[PDB]
């Protein structure tokens, strides 16, 4: 068609990025993830036991006021590297940037403090392949294609570096599109792999100017609902041991005042070089010899099929305003502004 279509992302501390959705007659209204690392819409429901923390503290469908609804109730369970969920589906009207699409979602009645508790979003509205969703439900750009109405068969992500300030935008999601005026210079295209998921072949990751690491090539999977760069524990102890970094519980560390003097992070993508300084992974909260600084950075390992493989997630979206193209099967990467 002739339309592009525009979600405003909100950023909470360079970790989340996430957008308003409406679901149901009248609309029940959603924050969500927009992820690329997945394939299927799903909201936390009022069918929820309160027993779950999680569904405490989030924004719950509610069937019983929405008009539009219509019942499946088929079981299907979410499996993410942070975490899993389960629930049953459901179908209504979805709203996402003014565009309006029918749509099977899962209404999540099982959701675990941990990793739940966590995140300022209710849901996810996955952005990947019908061919890894769960249950074989049609994702929602498949179905906001058919509508003949968008532009281009590609969508956009904008990741803002900055959180705290007011007046800046988030982020942003363009359907059908890109936004020149959030990237510089021309897009650099790297062909997928294989349909079915937004993974590229990766020639190799240097730590300075040596070639540390994915001698031989390696995969990569660029993972809009990922907040870092992520490598599995053999890539992630060698890179962290090339940094000097100290491993705690969850994430990596750095004493403060050594994040500045860390070396440049280059990922070779399409026979590119894609740079990232210390100040783009390093949360530098202050420069104290006396405090510890974490890296934007940190092991997953993501089982067969899709991994082994590093995913390319909020701290690398960031420096690299990003396309996902449908028609070509192909990302592409433009410097952000
Ligand atoms: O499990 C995660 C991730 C999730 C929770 C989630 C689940 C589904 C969609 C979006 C976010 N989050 C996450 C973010 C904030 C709070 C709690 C969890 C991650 C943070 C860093 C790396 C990975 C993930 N991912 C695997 C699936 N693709 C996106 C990343
Ligand atoms: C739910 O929808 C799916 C379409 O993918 C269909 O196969 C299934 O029969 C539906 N179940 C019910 C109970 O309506």
């Amino acid at each position: 068609g002739n339309t592009t279509s525009s979600v405003i992302l909100t950023n909470y501390m360079d970790t989340q990025y996430y957008g308003e959705i409406g679901i149901g007659t009248p609309p029940q209204t959603f924050k969500v993830v927009f992820d690329t690392g997945s394939s299927n819409v799903w909201v936390p429901s009022s069918k929820c036991s309160r027993l779950y923390t999680a569904c405490v503290y989030h924004k719950l469908f509610d069937a019983s006021d929405s008009s539009s609804y219509k019942h499946n109730g088929t079981e299907l369970t979410l499996r993410y590297s942070t975490g899993t969920v389960s629930g049953f589906l459901s179908q209504d009207i979805i709203t996402v940037g003014g565009i309006t699409v029918t749509q099977m979602f899962g209404e999540v009645t099982e959701m675990p403090a941990l990793p739940f508790m966590l995140a300022e979003f209710d849901g996810v509205v996955g952005m990947g392949f019908i061919e890894q969703a769960i249950g074989r439900v049609t994702p929602i750009f498949d179905n906001i294609i058919s509508q003949g109405v968008l532009k281009e068969d590609v969508f956009s992500f904008y990741y803002n570096r900055d959180s705290e300030n007011s007046q800046s935008l988030g982020g942003q999601i363009v359907l059908g599109g890109s936004d020149p005026q959030h990237y510089e210079g021309n897009f650099h295209y790297i062909n997928l792999i294989k349909t079915g998921v937004w993974q590229i072949q990766m020639k190799g990751v240097s730590v300075g100017s040596s070639t540390l690491l994915c001698e031989d090539g390696c995969l990569a999977l660029v993972d809009t609902g990922a907040s870092y760069i992520s490598g599995s524990t053999s890539s992630i102890e060698k890179l962290m041991e090339a940094l000097g970094a100290k491993k705690r519980l969850f994430d990596y560390v750095v004493k403060c005042n050594e994040g500045p003097t860390l070396p440049d992070i280059s990922f070779h993508l399409g026979g590119k070089e894609y740079t990232l300084t210390s100040a783009d992974y390093v949360f530098q909260e202050s420069y104290s010899s006396k405090k510890l600084c974490t890296l934007a950075i940190h092991a997953m390992d993501i089982p067969p099929p899709t991994g082994p493989t590093w995913a390319l997630g909020a701290t690398f979206i960031r420096k690299f305003y990003t396309e996902f193209d449908r028609r070509n099967n192909r990302i592409g990467f433009a410097l952000a502004r």
